[PDB]
């Protein structure tokens, strides 16, 4: 198996069975049409790849991802058929990460916004920098938060924190995110990647079935909320034809 | 739309599209029979009022609510028909808040007990003062905790904390409440009201569908526990016919500590 | 009602209607074949005993329980009918504790591991010492975490913390456990027992139906995850026939999977 | 007061039975006003102490042909209208299922789309042998998001739900009873009397016993709320798609659609 | 030994089938002791190595007419008794559902209320053509909260479930089988022998296979536990209402 | 796209946008090692194929599938890694079919057993021959019914019929299967194939999103039973290490 079907992504296989997946693109790793599809569809390939034992996922440089690019949001608003495509991709990103038994570790440095946040937060283990900026962003942009949060935030931070950050879109930094249960760990910015790599390395060298089946069991908690998640997806893509988003991209 | 159908409630529409809903009654805003119905029934009306874009709910003065009045409890204990009316109101309060798409911010100062705590905690964004007193209160009175906690607490503070506080009825202060995830925010007592108004104002001026649909999606987590919550409701209202609640009431009126066993 | 049908467990009924259930056995209160069955089957009996109004469950000495003994694991690996018997006990432990309406307080000093952690955490109110060691332990041994965690951890600590600790098997100390929501209370190691006995005592003097029906209502959150729990059980017991557990057990005699 | 719902004729009987009548042109088509009134009447009925049961029917020999040409046209061509219709669709199902007052439906002739929603979410549905029960969504070119995803598998089993909802083959009242979709099948002439009898007997019954039995059973539908809401969203997304123009053209032209 | 259940006659055959018979005046009416015994037997059966299947039936030509007048009176008239009867009603459904041993019911004549519970929660139910299946609760003036909310929609679909449970119209075995409420309908005289045969074959089958198939299918009911327990609470509340005192008399509310 | 990654299955793309998936193998289309994997992994590929608008799935000749082959059963009992590989495939077959938005029609003639019955019944629309034999078969073989039945039978035939057939393994013929709700339709054996094709063709010509989104919404009723289904998978594959399936196999 080769990761050439995913040309927007940089996939590197170490000797320990860790696959590094890097988001590397302009505008602090913004997610364009090709990356949005690649992020969605890579997971079932990784999960059938016998050479891979763990995934380490990150952005290049001092940033996870600023999320969807101007062009991606444009297409979503201005074209039905493209909207439908991008919607299916948003759905599958969540469904495929959640159904991937291979453990995943995220190293979150700088911003993680929208589609980028999905990947950051649906990793099994998430490592955030003290100063990392975790931004769901949807309500301020003017659309419903339908790309992951309804499937997991309550079961990460409890309903009172979830409602607060998701409705207000107040900025949440890695240190406070760790305090409230959104991420597994918080470490100094400079140590985010090495901390994550070590965990990923340990998982890769661990007892495989034990690890994967533990993951899989726990993931039933998210899968049970699949219909609630897909409601949120529908409502988000509906809202993309609404007035507010026009003002929202302008700001 | 006018809020005259809810005479125990003072409702004030702001310039900002925020409806302030004030609980104001004697005994630190105790909830009597009219207010129990009014609290239960107002939400569906609020939700269809095109002039309202957010709700700020609070108590008059420096108290949220002491919960059900002695008259309310007496009626529950002593009369079948009244018990069922109250039970329907208890159930609908939770169901109607949770099905209300309009965002709600609570400003929690002083005590928020029983039926008052329901409203304080089912608000989307709850703002508690450092020394605010959050008291479910049911097991110490001698009845099951069936008025909201079973639909939400484990998804607020996790099961180990839910069980500790709901079973022992130990008082929980605002600061500790925020630490463990029960409320959205903890501020100084003198800042609760302006902080809550700030948040309500900002939601009212935001992307309406985005906000309402996000909230609605999140509320499915509570909706999926309706049957569990309705179990808790039946168990509480059944326990009102038991001897323990008579003792709890009697102990209170008699200024002593309850002896249940 | 006589607790003589559970010979590996010491059961002492106080004046206050508190049943103290002590776990006391070699290797830090390890759970052998008899205790595994006793711990599973004791709860329905306690739940129907009118002399009991609360349970306080603890380890003898400065340990809660190290979980499965080497012999119990050996049988699980070596013998099919034994494995099935044990798997049924594992499932029943969780099911029974969760359907016990009588309130249960755990006093956690020292290690609570595997089967030991199950009982410590499915108590209604868990009191952990500052340095108590809470270790699920499954992935480190080479088996799926199928003995309780999948029914409850996401709803105790949130999924990010649940995965961290269940996948890595990093040790969790009672103070940190309390911070992230795994346990009800953290007190000084020297104050664990009295804090817990005090809590059991209050519960046992409380309004019985109110307390029991509140617990029951709350327990529906775990009961709706039964199929997810039973999934994890099967995956654990399937993985007992895998190579990794032979390596993981050998490692703990003398860890390279 | 029921004058808040001017599209619907609401007649209170001596027995405590509220009769609710869908009376309009094109075999009781549901236009803008009726779509909202149908959605919003149930919580008011539920809180009315005069009412102990509901009998719901169409005027004459028809239940409802469903959405009128106008209502569909709005859904297709106007955004804010589409949202208002969407909310209404969601609320009809949600409000019917949360109405504790028992509801009996008298199904004669066509019961299509929006009209079918009311006919099938009734607690007790009485179908004439020749009644035509038609979901209609895939044939019209939109997802079936107005009620079927919340109940059909639990009425007819997933094999029949898939067959009828995907193909949109017509279901006659007789075959509908055989497969579990409706409570009872009778001769077209007895539908109305059979239904009124049942409404009457429930209205005379033990009020809490009946309302609480129905509430309990309705949890099976409530637990499917998020699945239903997915279906609503998808139906309303599909209304911006290319198929529905051709689907409505095809309907209006008494011909088979060419997608 | 089943001596802890004095109201029930339990006979173990040479094939591993444990026959459980309800035998009591008034067509096997279920009194205080029977109500507790029926609730508390299944966990014992399920850990009994000698038992491989259960065959449950009434004595004579009747399954059970349900709770007796005195059991009902107790529910109406006293709180501690009402609560005990409630725990029993709830554990009956729970304990049958959690019993991995397969259970065949042989239903002849009436099966009403508490007795219908056992009839329908058996894994395989055999009804006679003229067996009378009567949930009975609304006719009696209480919510139907002793089992139907955990199973009927998944047996007969919601339209049929609502019709029979709201009206309490009598449902005969032949019609019960057609709508999917019972596994099988046979001629009245063949009920017991058809049921015994089925239980016999099950007692001889591959044990883990059978029990685990059944267990897995039972999750469909376990997931509906809270909805069931909602219906239990609603039934027991309604026993304090006015309707039931009249309904026990009979039927005019 | 490339159906050559599925060596055990014959995939033919029609003019009407219908992909016909033929199960054509020894022993009345028995499912061996290669077919068990191919059946599991094909569905996500189909669902992403823009050339395909509907699937017609069928066995070669007058038989759907006799299910898992002797070798597959021997591999399940005999070897741990292979047992685990087979278990994953059983799990994913059910998971992937139910998550495939593309409408699927099954044409059921003669026997459809175990692993074949899976594909047959999780088709959106199943067309059954009057004398087609639908056999779950797991209790007769000595293993828990963990390959699909626990995700769907109660919502097909109701619990009383589910427990009768799955516990006893009594034979269920296509006519009776339709009566009780297990299959969409029952036609004469000779008409199964053309009836299935017609239905596939119509669906393939329909409003694509309308159909796919309706089926997806309905399929949530199955996704919500995923953990019950996975419990059953687990109990089946555990029971393969038991003493019972030795005799069970030796018989057939």
């Amino acid at each position: 198996v080769d990761y050439h079907d995913f040309p927007s992504l940089r996939c590197e296989l170490g000797d320990d069975g860790v696959l590094t997946v890097v988001l590397d693109s302009p505008g602090l790793n913004s997610v364009g049409p090709q990356m949005h599809r690649d992020l969605a569809d890579i997971w079932p390939v990784i999960d059938r790849d016998p050479a891979v034992r763990a995934v380490l996922v990150r952005g290049e440089g001092k940033a996870f991802s600023s999320g969807g690019s101007f062009d991606l949001i444009d297409e979503t608003i201005g074209d039905y058929q493209g909207r439908i495509r991008i919607m299916r991709e948003a759905r599958d990103l969540v469904h495929n990460m959640i159904n991937c038994d291979t453990p995943v570790v995220s190293a979150i440095r700088g911003p993680a916004v929208g589609a980028g946040l999905v990947v950051a937060l649906l990793a099994d283990i998430s490592v955030a920098g003290r100063t990392a900026k975790l931004i769901d962003g949807h309500t301020k942009l003017g659309v419903a938060a339908g790309d992951h949060a309804a499937i997991c935030w309550p079961l990460l931070v409890g309903m009172a924190k979830a409602k607060y950050y998701l409705l207000t879109c107040e900025t949440l930094l890695g240190e406070e995110a760790e305090r409230i249960g959104l991420v597994s760990l918080c470490v100094d910015d400079d140590d985010v990647l090495s901390t994550a790599a070590g965990i990923a390395g340990k998982l890769a060298q661990g007892a495989q079935h034990a690890i994967q089946w533990t993951k899989r069991s726990l993931n039933h908690w998210y899968r049970m909320m699949g219909p609630t998640f897909e409601t949120s997806v529908g409502l988000e893509f509906l809202s993309f034809s609404g007035p507010d988003v026009q003002e929202g991209l302008a700001a």
